[PDB]
C-alpha cells in the first residue's frame, strides 16, 4: 500500500445538497447510500486505488493533480483535481453539472478519513475509516 486502504464513506451530498443544494427526495445526495473501499497505489506522487462500492467498484485513476468530470451516481457532475503529496490531499475542479470548482482534503487521522468535498462552496465530509 503506497498509503492505505480505508473505507467506508465520503462526505455528505447527501448532506450538502441535503441541506442546501437542492434536496428533494434525496435526489443529489450521493453523500451517504453506500459502503465502498478506498486505496491508493502506484506511482509516487498520486493517491488512487480503490474498488467497492454499493454496485459499481472500481476506482483507479489519478495524477499529482487531477479529478474526474463525471456523476458519482446520475448523469455527470464532478470535478477534476486532486493535488497533494501521499499524505494529505489538495485538488480541485469544477463539477460536471455547470461548474462548481471546490474539492480539498486529504481524509487521514489515526486511522480515520476525511473526504472534503466542495463545489462553490460547501465543504461536508464522512468516513471512518481503516482496519
Amino acid at each position: 500500500a503506497f498509503d492505505g486502504t480505508w473505507k467506508v464513506d465520503r462526505n455528505e451530498n447527501y448532506e450538502k445538497f441535503m441541506e442546501k443544494m437542492g434536496i428533494n427526495v434525496v435526489k443529489r445526495k450521493l453523500g451517504a447510500h453506500a459502503n465502498l473501499k478506498l486505496t491508493i497505489t502506484q506511482e509516487g506522487n498520486k493517491f488512487t486505488v480503490k474498488e467497492s462500492s454499493n454496485f459499481r467498484n472500481i476506482d483507479v485513476v489519478f495524477e499529482l493533480g487531477v479529478d474526474f468530470a463525471y456523476s458519482l451516481a446520475d448523469g455527470t457532475e464532478l470535478t477534476g483535481t486532486w493535488t497533494m503529496e501521499g499524505n494529505k490531499l489538495v485538488g480541485k475542479f469544477k463539477r460536471v453539472d455547470n461548474g462548481k470548482e471546490l474539492i480539498a482534503v486529504r481524509e487521514i487521522s489515526g486511522n480515520e478519513l476525511i473526504q472534503t468535498y466542495t463545489y462553490e462552496g460547501v465543504e461536508a465530509k464522512r468516513i471512518f475509516k481503516k482496519e
